[PDB]
């Protein structure tokens, strides 16, 4: 029969395009495991749900899937959506493999029905640290977030390893997410003469507040995580782009061996750039290997077949640890520019 599995992340609300990305990978991979044969003649079934990215939606979801009777998600896409979602998964013996969430925690805890194709800001944080200490050699430093767990997360971890080095963080201030007026704080990094901010958020907030720097005359240099790192960011900010600092995942894209499937999101006429495209794409392909592999339909028979054997995927031979999580994936720091491409920095 068909093998129904959830696809959830945010189809509305302000980071609607980071799921655009998402929904357009696990769409390209279920129709071609489905073109390839399925699974052993078993057609793939891609049920989607909103959950805006929103916790107290994404609750709402995972309760939904629950009831819908479904037993294999891949979701959700933001940290403080998947971590709540995550506890009703692992309580009801549901499958669920995040291409999306970043923050440690969800996979911390010891959980046996959750898993990541997305990296861990463990990683991202220290990466973005050590560029500010070897690289950009800043003065004067203010770290700001979006008082939300991936946001502050990777605040507070860059801010670690930044202090580790006795580097002068000047101040730590959160700002409220949908923010249009950052005139307060760009005065504040004026007067107190910052060259360097590290954001931890989303590009939303991100491209209004480079777009509102540079308008004052601000030279400071920025830097976020890679929710910062969207076509809309430089769209948003204009030329105030140009030079800003981003870590992100490997441009899977651009690997031969993906050339196939960036053809046939170009024939749609979909953007095959976004890393995320990928690394659903591959969630995608990891319970397909487990559901192959296996003959099973636990999802705990699939978790333990996929920390045990690892898949095959267009974002590389995976191999996870006992907690969920990939080993070795790494991010790269790039520099924008304000048409949207971006170079390794
Ligand atoms: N990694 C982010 C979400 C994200 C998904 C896709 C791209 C960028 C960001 C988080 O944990 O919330």
């Amino acid at each position: 029969d068909d093998i129904k599995v959830a696809v959830v992340g945010a189809m509305s609300g302000p980071i609607a395009q980071w799921g655009d990305m998402e929904f357009n990978g696990a769409r390209q991979a279920i129709k071609d495991i489905n073109a390839k044969g399925g699974i052993k003649g078993d057609k793939l079934v891609g049920v989607e749900y909103d959950d805006a990215c929103d916790p107290k939606q994404a609750v709402a979801v995972a309760n939904k899937i629950v009831n819908d009777g479904i037993k294999y998600v891949i979701g959700h896409l933001c940290s403080s959506s998947t971590q709540p979602a995550s506890d009703i998964y692992e309580d009801e013996g549901i499958l669920m493999i995040s291409p999306g969430a970043t923050n440690p925690e969800l996979t911390q805890r010891g959980y046996q029905h959750i898993m990541r194709t997305a990296g861990l800001d463990s990683s991202q944080g220290p990466t973005a640290a050590k560029y500010i200490l070897e690289t950009v050699k800043p003065q004067r430093i203010a770290i700001i977030h979006d008082k939300q767990q991936y946001g502050e997360g990777l605040a507070r971890s860059v801010q670690d390893g930044l202090k580790a080095a006795n580097a002068n963080v000047v101040f730590f201030d959160g700002i409220t997410a949908g923010e249009k007026d950052f005139s307060a704080l760009i005065a504040r990094l004026k007067k107190e003469n910052i060259d360097f901010v590290y954001y931890g958020g989303y590009y939303p907030e991100m491209g209004q507040m480079l777009r509102q720097a540079r308008s004052v005359g601000l030279k400071t240099q920025f830097m976020g995580p890679e929710g910062v790192g969207n076509a809309s960011l430089s769209n948003i900010a204009g030329d105030a782009a140009e030079g800003m600092l981003v870590t992100m995942p490997k441009r899977y894209d651009q690997d031969p061996a993906n050339q196939g499937i960036v053809d046939a999101l170009k024939a749609d006429k979909k953007d095959p750039s976004g890393p995320y495209v990928w690394i659903t794409y591959a969630a995608v392909q990891s319970l397909a290997t487990a559901l192959e592999r296996t003959g099973s339909d636990e999802p705990l028979a699939l978790v333990k077949d996929l920390k045990a054997n690892g898949a095959n995927t267009v974002i590389g031979p995976l191999n996870w640890d006992e907690k969920g999580d990939l080993k070795g994936f790494d991010f790269g720091v790039f520099q924008w520019h304000a048409d949207g491409s971006s170079t390794k920095a």
